[PDB]
């Protein structure tokens, strides 16, 4: 891309444990929303970021146009960097600190 | 029952690079939730990984207990795993890559 890159917060880390990785998820978006114009992600590259991101979480053994269906009832505002960590906050009810008696 | 300490997934390296990010911040629930039975928060365990683990992300100088009055406004459910993740919604509209358009 270009004929330029950045290096300010590029790499992310005189920050804490979680500080730090927090930034990591909010990057993922950043380095995929190229075609969403980096104001938004648009579905056929929500699509190419989940096969290569999530193998333990979601697979290319089912469609992946369910996520899409999901996050596409934006017709205004469309998938802004929200729209990504609102499937962050659905992979955090299938992984989290695996605990003896998980839950309740 | 029991003081007992032990995991799974506690070195992470199979994973994608933000597939072991998710885990990585979310340990810091179960890990701070001492009070909170592992599976809620309280007040102190609050203000105390604010401080600590967010240093860059809410400074003393704003006061710490402006991350507890946004989870103040909920008590009949109690605290839950689901009311910490709700504040790290509010660290991403403080924190995202340091590019042009970061949103509007």
């Amino acid at each position: 891309m270009g004929q330029c890159r950045s290096a300010n917060a590029e790499d992310a880390q005189e920050f804490s444990d979680v500080e730090r990785a927090i930034e990591t998820l909010i990057k993922n978006f950043h380095q995929y929303s190229v075609e969403g114009g980096k104001e938004t992600l648009t579905p056929s590259e929500l699509r190419d970021l989940v096969t290569q991101q999530l193998p333990h979480l979601m697979p290319s053994n089912c469609g992946l146009e369910e996520k899409i269906a999901n996050l596409g009832s934006c017709n205004d505002s469309k998938l802004e960097f929200r729209s990504f960590w609102e499937l962050i906050g659905e992979a955090a009810k299938s992984v989290k600190l695996e605990r003896p008696v998980r839950g309740h």
